[PDB]
């Protein structure tokens, strides 16, 4: 598993990260310089995720997206051979 950085740049007061890698629970993100951020160790390969921003499910329009089998929009990224890549 490689350290991987998630960064929400869309603002807000309170932000959670939800994705396949935490079974779609809600991880509190840390405010840092107008970002909200978290760092997770993730195995190489695909992950889907989304944000929960002041009470509302939101994706990041600047990362790739896909429609899930539930019929919802997630971000989709590919963890590769780099430590602390920012998504
Ligand atoms: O919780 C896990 C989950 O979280 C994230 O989803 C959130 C999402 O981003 C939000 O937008 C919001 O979703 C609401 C949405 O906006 C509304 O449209 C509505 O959803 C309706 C759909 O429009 C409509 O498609 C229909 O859905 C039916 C499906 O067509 C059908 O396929 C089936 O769904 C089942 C799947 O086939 C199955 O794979 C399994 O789903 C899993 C996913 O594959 C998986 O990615 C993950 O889902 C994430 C998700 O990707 C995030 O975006 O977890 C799933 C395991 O549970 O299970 C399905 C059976 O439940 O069934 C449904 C109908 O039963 O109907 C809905 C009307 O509800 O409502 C949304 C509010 O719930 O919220 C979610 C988090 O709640």
């Amino acid at each position: 598993a490689r350290p991987t950085v998630f960064r929400w740049t869309g603002g807000g007061k309170e932000v959670y990260l939800s994705g396949s890698f935490n079974n779609w629970s809600k991880l509190p993100l840390t405010r840092s310089q107008n970002n909200f951020v978290a760092i997770l160790d993730l195995p190489e390969g695909e992950h889907q995720y989304k944000f929960f921003v002041d009470g509302q499910w939101t994706h990041d329009p600047s990362e790739p997206i896909v429609t899930s089998q539930l019929g919802t929009v997630n971000n989709i990224i590919q963890v590769k051979k780099t430590d602390f890549e920012v998504f």
